């Protein structure tokens, strides 16, 4: 007799004005919103869509979420009805091994986004010619493994399919491509994870897997625009298997073969704001939330979404002094982008709201559905794919503030983990008492100076690449300067006349003591 | 309660007019109540009492007004008088050319229209083709580009791909692309590509599907290429299974049991179908649901006006009761008719009595079957109804917003859309007198505007000089840009050898002194 239009397991109702799932006597009540009781307890204020039986478009309903009769595997933020649960999978190469028909570097791979299925983009380490280490002529062809494993960083698990990946070579050159594998890994990849895992061996990318007797090779023009910018990308589809679903009778969660990934995916992504933000690790995050679309009469059953909230429910956002903030950090210490539609949008409700600065209204400005906004830490320079790559000199220069130990043989810092992760290497150098300079390490490969202690601070080698001798400095009273290179001021190869010296490059001030200070 | 077509609506409601509003959070199918409906904003529906699908496409006539749909669905195709379809082209990004010294040029395509989707492409002109390679008669050159699907329907298709061949001159064909078959587990929804302006093209490598043959092509046959420098993509219409809503718990699931090749038929004799090219200049093709007096059931269907079609189908409104299209008057646009429909609006316009139908516009009756072109008056179009060109006063109005000027080029502000029938600008310096010396003086050397990053299209003089600024021997000489729209632009040497700028038709775009920049 009771209203559940949608046949979740929500009353219309308590959907559409607020309730929430809270145990008693270790017992599940879904209880409405009672702003005595429930909100000393701190639970949730749950709303969702009564016409909807997953508001968010996903493969669980609005009930199984919130109550928890759910895949454990999905992700906590995704528990809430007006977050999506869908997998975010993208590749991830660890290292590359080229050869003719040897060399190897470590390669770092990260997730992209452009204003526009997953891509990431590889960087192979340029430090310590790749030609000659192989022996190549123009009528040789270079052959190419890698190590590699697939990443969900998403809010749902996969099971027994995995995704299509291709590598290329540029706009569009691809190298090869790794088949959709039907279902040769009946081991699941959920949220956060590494398939294989970290404790377990990668996988080898040898060839374009659709027949296992041809390598794959890299003409030597391919080959110089490989060595020319050290990057290859690996972009991947969404050709997920079958959703794992919760059976109501005795609480297995199974492989079911009725809900597929792709019949739903499309759903999603029509009717949910998608927001992206690095505030974590400067990794870039992606999330979904369910919003409003004012021409669809099913969607405008959804609960209203404001900016604020969904940051507070999507990202982990919330306000101890009222302020909202993320970790420590104001909203104010990040930076709002959008595509033009949403720009437009955002710019109409700022301008009904009288408002001119979008941070104070914030609890105001309503999301819609396809919604796209990028929200990243306002410290640092973002390049192409929103990748950190650099920042502000006084920025840089202040991480770099604690002096643990100065030495003749090289420094010991303590420096954020944020500001270490756009720093290419480190360039040491001389300067006379009055006027001459000199660069020790001077070559575009040799910045690869710093090693990482395991207990949080910097190790700067100045001997490295100075014949395993430290400063040999015969005159006490000179300078010892270490700057700083920021990826985006880095070279990864000689210039178009095989230059291969720091003298063009632009650096950053971090340490400059005479030799008696030392 | 009545409901003979079982559609959740009743007849009268679909009969005299409805309207799904959201109440409290929940959605009500109301009967239109002139006042309060009105007010709202909402859109007064019809119907046809005895049609699940008015349209005659996939989906219902409630779910399409309820929003309980496939949300891939474009959003006029939530009217339920305007059918929900795909319409599958193939556009050809670049192509490259050798023998079994290799021309790699890119291109550009556009869907066309004449009196089955197609397409062409056009190779870019700028910097001889036959000699880059060296082509004997008796040689062949083999073929490889790059394509992307689009669909510039209302319905999304899942999971085949069209069928599609590849064609020089009026029927020499070069390649025929498979339909492949469940092979795309991704999906190609309305106004979007596949594959994403993020991701790798898709190869044209063989001829066919299954052989390694290399796409060929003799020397007769690369010597007309080089001639015309621009190619055919025809596609048909085997799109695969469709997308149905499950109102159980709102699961969008690929029915295999329907499928487009047995809907398409329906909706293409039973609506109106306007072929709009406003919005982008490309051709936008949409059908209406048009009633069929010879037909009962099609009879059943609400009466069209064609000005009520362009209100629904494209975006039309009427501001000051004037009908227009984003500040464009009606009046504005070319109406052409396929001889069946131009008879039958000559006679609506007799019984009438009018001469001018941008009058009596909402009087004009739409039949099934209807064929009609509309598209912008400013423009100049060819045998392809593709935009080729525009009036002199257009153009140059169209550069009337220089951001910067300098002597290493123009930024601008230009129409993204309108810097699309201009294939390049000739620059030149012009003596106190008058003489006339052209920097970029071949017809292969025009290709001299970009487009930045943010939107503002940039002119660069230093490009065909020696890659350097320009220079003037004197404040008063006067500097020019001329524009070439598509039309006027040559593609190759004329009949002497001559490869100079000289008998190009030329629209002047900017002519300030030297100290006037
Ligand atoms: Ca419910
Ligand atoms: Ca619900
Ligand atoms: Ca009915
Ligand atoms: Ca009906």
């Amino acid at each position: 007799t009771v209203p559940d239009r949608d046949n979740d397991g929500i009353p219309d109702s308590l959907e559409v004005e607020g309730y929430t799932v809270d145990v008693k006597n270790k017992r599940t009540f879904l209880s409405p919103w009672i702003s005595n009781i429930h909100e000393k307890k701190g639970l949730t204020k749950y709303k969702s869509s009564p016409e909807k039986w997953s508001t968010a478009s996903d493969p669980y309903s609005d009930f199984e979420k919130v109550t928890g009769r759910i895949d454990k595997n999905v992700s906590p933020e995704a528990r809430h009805p007006l977050v999506a649960a869908y997998p975010i999978v993208h590749v991830d190469m660890e290292n590359i091994i080229l050869s003719k028909n040897t060399i190897s570097k470590n390669t770092s791979t990260s997730r992209t986004h452009t204003s526009e299925s997953n891509s990431s983009t590889v960087a192979i380490d340029h430090s310590l010619t790749w030609a000659e280490t192989m022996g190549l002529n123009t009528a040789d062809t270079a052959r190419l493994n890698a190590n590699i494993r697939y990443v969900n960083t998403g809010t749902a698990p996969i099971y027994n399919v995995l995704p299509t990946t291709s590598l290329v070579l540029g706009k569009n050159q691809t190298l090869a491509t790794i088949k959709a594998k039907e279902n040769q890994l009946s081991q699941i990849l959920a949220p956060n994870n590494y398939y294989p895992s970290k404790n377990l061996a990668p996988i080898a990318l040898n060839a374009q897997d659709d027949f296992s007797s041809t390598p794959i090779t890299m003409n030597y023009n391919q080959f110089l625009e490989l060595e020319k910018t050290k990057q290859l990308r690996l972009d991947t589809d969404q050709v997920y298997g079958n959703i794992a679903t919760y059976n109501f009778e005795n609480g297995r969660v199974r492989v079911d073969t009725g809900s597929n990934w792709s019949e739903v995916l499309p759903q999603i992504q029509e009717t949910t704001a998608r927001i992206i933000f690095n505030g974590k690790d400067l990794n870039l995050v992606e999330r979904r939330i369910a919003a409003v679309n004012p021409s669809d009469p099913l969607e405008t059953t959804k609960p209203d979404m404001t900016l604020k909230e969904a940051l507070k429910i999507a990202f982990g956002f919330n306000e101890p002094n009222g302020n909202l903030q993320y970790q420590g950090k104001d909203i104010t210490e990040f930076d709002f982008n959008f595509d033009q539609q949403t720009s437009q949008n955002i710019k109409n409700q700022l301008a009904e709201l009288n408002a001119t600065n979008i941070y104070t209204v914030l609890d105001k400005i309503k999301l819609n559905a396809k919604m796209n906004i990028l929200i990243r830490d306002k410290r640092f320079h973002y390049d192409r794919n929103n990748i950190a790559v650099g920042a502000d000199e006084s920025v840089v220069k202040e991480a770099h503030r604690e002096v643990i130990n100065s030495s003749t043989e090289g420094l010991l810092l303590n420096i954020d983990k944020d500001i270490r992760k756009i720093l290419s290497g480190y360039i040491v150098e001389i300067e006379d008492t009055e006027g001459l300079k000199e660069v020790i390490n001077d070559r575009y490969d040799m910045l690869n100076i710093s090693s990482l202690r395991q207990d949080g601070k910097t190790f700067i080698d100045f001997k490295k690449y100075n014949d395993k001798l430290p400063l040999y400095i015969s005159n006490p009273n000179y300078k010892v300067n270490v700057y700083a290179v920021t990826k985006e001021n880095t070279i990864i190869n000689p210039s178009e006349n095989g230059d291969t010296s720091t003298n063009g490059i632009k650096r950053i001030l971090i340490f400059s003591k005479k030799g008696y200070e030392i």
